[PDB]
């Protein structure tokens, strides 16, 4: 009895429902900070419903909707966004409207503060954004409409980045992604074994959430 068990037993149903739904529209927000502003969130800041902070003891600027739209418990699903290091600020600004959108299915996310990490380290080369996904229903099961909304959202991020000519960064070796995702990648540590490497990625690819997001 769990989020994943539900996805497995309703695998085809969810996919069939999703593929029949109309394109989702996300009203992008304009009153959002630019990357420098984001880095200046300090102890506390707020932009269109999202609480922000960049504590000195961390290297990420966290964003969390005060009013969470998903009522389920986090089941490990998350996405990373990888862009060329020198383009993090450009990528942030390009995605800011969607990331702060009243329509975004993502209640919580964070972006790396490039000034706090070593240029040579992998944290600077990719996965500069992290989007946390959690089941929308109180019983912690994903609804077809939410899955569709989440996939449409992620694909919207992909198109915005490509349209802005943003160059892809280096995807983490721990994540997986299909050929058509140039910036997005998926990961779920809740079930990523202890083997890592190829074995870990193959396990992720069989995850029903990932397959519903890509097939």
């Amino acid at each position: 009895p769990s989020t994943n068990k539900h996805l497995k037993n309703n695998f085809n149903s969810l996919h069939n429902q999703m593929r029949k739904m109309p394109v989702s529209h996300f009203k992008e927000a304009l009153d959002v900070p630019d990357y420098s502003g984001m880095r200046q969130s300090g102890f506390f800041a707020m932009s269109q419903g999202f609480q922000l902070n960049n504590h000195g003891y961390d290297v990420f600027i966290h964003a969390r909707r005060e009013s969470p739209q998903s009522q389920g418990k986090f089941a490990g699903d998350k996405f990373h966004i990888s862009v060329l290091r020198d383009m993090v600020p450009q990528a942030f600004q390009a995605l800011s409207g969607l990331l702060f959108s009243e329509d975004s299915p993502v209640d919580k996310w964070k972006v790396t503060d490039m000034e706090k990490v070593v240029q040579q380290a992998r944290v600077s080369l990719g996965a500069q954004f992290t989007l946390y996904i959690k089941p929308d229903q109180e019983n912690s099961q994903y609804s077809a409409s939410f899955l569709h909304k989440t996939r449409q959202f992620i694909e919207c991020l992909e198109s915005r980045l490509s349209e802005n000519g943003v160059i892809s960064g280096q995807c983490p070796e721990s994540d997986v992604h299909p050929e058509n995702w140039k910036y997005l990648s998926y990961r779920n540590e809740l079930r990523s074994g202890r083997d890592g490497g190829e074995m870990q990625r193959q396990a992720l690819r069989e995850e029903p959430f990932y397959r519903l997001m890509t097939e």
